């Protein structure tokens, strides 16, 4: 459970935003990419797994599940690749709502950043620091620390 | 102390590797960039600070310390910018040894990755997971968790 992440791909300004969500905490990392290819997803997962202990990833769609480059990255990083089928249906809505929320933050920072990629990183910052009272950043650290001990 | 990071810029294959080191743990994040400009450094710091609680950054050189874009990023993210002058002289050697180490890992993975950027991320992974017995990844989580509670 502390090692479970969910991939989520959303769109804005004819551009692609790739998000990884730490399921137990709501903590995220995100990137703007030209298009959602196997290669982009594979590279994104390698980066994520070098930064946090990623044990299982619920992939966002079947093309990434199938991709040989994604499978190579998951093998390299010791990640168990699983589907992202919301057997628990409330998953779809939670993801959808987060995409709403992130797009809203992006809109709020648009006067400050010239480029979408910058606004996305500002949105990651705001999301992970937001007190909901604990923040996502605080929850992921405690969950993983408790897991180690 | 749990919030202190050190910037470190090193070179390989006529390309630039930008590293941020969590001083108390040895945990790192890194990126390949075309050149070390204010803009690249500013963007790198924004990303880092959305992902971990960055309170103070010891900048790697005077150009980044001075850069108005770096200052804007640090202001935005709530980061105290400080010099990286090794008042403790043993800092230079510790950084230098890590750069050795990272370049060595990059060489060991060079058959597996077509592109330097991929090899750098593999090196980040290996460094943060390496048991020294605790790993850098384990130390940063415990340090920050202890700081919160
Ligand atoms: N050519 C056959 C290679 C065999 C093959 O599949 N290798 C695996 C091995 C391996 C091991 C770990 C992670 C990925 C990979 C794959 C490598 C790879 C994937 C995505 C990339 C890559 C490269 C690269 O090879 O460095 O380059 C950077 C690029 C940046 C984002 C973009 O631009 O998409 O994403
Ligand atoms: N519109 C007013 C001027 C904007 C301006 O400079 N303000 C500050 C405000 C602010 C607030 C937080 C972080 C950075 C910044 C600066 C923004 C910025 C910096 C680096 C960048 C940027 C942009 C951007 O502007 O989005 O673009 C992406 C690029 C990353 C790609 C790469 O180079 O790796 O690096």
């Amino acid at each position: 459970s502390p090692g479970i992440w969910q991939l989520d791909c959303t769109h804005l300004e004819g551009k692609v935003i790739l998000v990884a969500v730490h399921v137990a905490s709501g903590y995220i990392e995100a990137e703007v990419i030209p298009a959602e290819t196997g290669q982009e997803t594979a590279y994104f997962l390698l980066k994520l797994a070098g930064r946090w202990p990623v044990k299982t990833v619920h992939t966002d769609n079947g093309s990434n599940f199938t991709s040989t480059t994604v499978k190579a990255a998951c093998w390299w990083a010791g990640i168990k690749q699983e589907d992202g089928i919301p057997y628990n249906p409330q998953s779809q809505g939670v993801i959808e709502s987060m995409n709403k929320e992130l797009k809203k933050i992006i809109g709020q920072v648009r006067d400050q950043a010239e480029h979408l990629k910058t606004a996305v990183q500002m949105a990651v910052f705001i999301h992970n620091h937001k007190r909901k009272g604990y923040s996502a950043g605080e929850r992921i650290v405690d969950i993983i620390a408790t897991d180690i001990q």
